[PDB]
């Protein structure tokens, strides 16, 4: 099973200046829930955006997707391509894409569920935010209730498969 994780404002942003532009507890209960004891997958700019105490993830096997070949990139695994990312020489059960928006991009056709976090707060996109894939017709899916964080914001589960 190859999944992608993300959390979006009802915008589509996912990411502004180097980070997440909220703070959503319960969105990273959930995170962490999910993966881990699982495979995480990401781009070489997430890999940079994650804070100090989480870079590597802790429990989690860490592959960071670059061109950069000679890259150090110490606690997680480096490859050259969304596919070697996805071709494991110790397979896992579970592998989960977590960002950003340039390997959202390549690896949703490659995968079969998206666990997505929508949060309610208002972020016109600003012209360097990454923003969330598009699930079209071929994924279909099923929603949480609408919560309230207890940090303030409302937000809700969506899980969706691919048909
Ligand atoms: N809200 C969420 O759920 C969430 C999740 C994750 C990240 N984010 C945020 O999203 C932003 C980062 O996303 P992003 O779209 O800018 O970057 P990204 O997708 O994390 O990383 C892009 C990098 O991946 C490498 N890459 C891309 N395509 C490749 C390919 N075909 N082959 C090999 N390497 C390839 C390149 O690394 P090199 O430049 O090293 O070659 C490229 O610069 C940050 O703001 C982050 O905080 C949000
Ligand atoms: C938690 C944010 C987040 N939320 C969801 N639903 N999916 C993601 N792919 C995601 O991004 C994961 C990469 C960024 O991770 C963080 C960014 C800021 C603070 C903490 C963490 C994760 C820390 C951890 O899991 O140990």
């Amino acid at each position: 099973s190859v999944g992608l994780i993300w959390a979006q404002s009802t915008s589509g942003v996912i990411g502004r200046d180097g980070g997440i532009p909220w703070r959503l507890p319960e969105d990273l209960a959930h995170f962490k829930r999910l993966t881990m004891g699982h495979t995480v997958v990401m781009g070489r700019r997430t890999w940079d955006s994650l804070p100090a105490a989480h870079r590597p993830l802790p429990g989690r096997r860490n592959v960071v997707v670059t061109r950069q070949t000679g890259l150090v990139a110490h606690g997680a695994q480096v490859v050259g391509s969304l596919e070697q990312a996805l071709s494991p020489a110790e397979p896992d059960a579970e592998t989960w894409v977590i960002g950003g928006a340039q390997i959202y991009a390549l690896a949703l056709p490659l995968a079969n569920r998206c666990e997505v976090t929508e949060v309610d707060v208002d972020l016109p996109p600003e012209d360097e935010d990454a923003l969330a894939p598009v699930l079209d017709q071929t994924w279909a899916g099923t929603s949480g209730e609408w919560l309230v964080s207890r940090s303030g914001l409302r937000y809700r589960m969506h899980s969706y498969r691919r048909l």
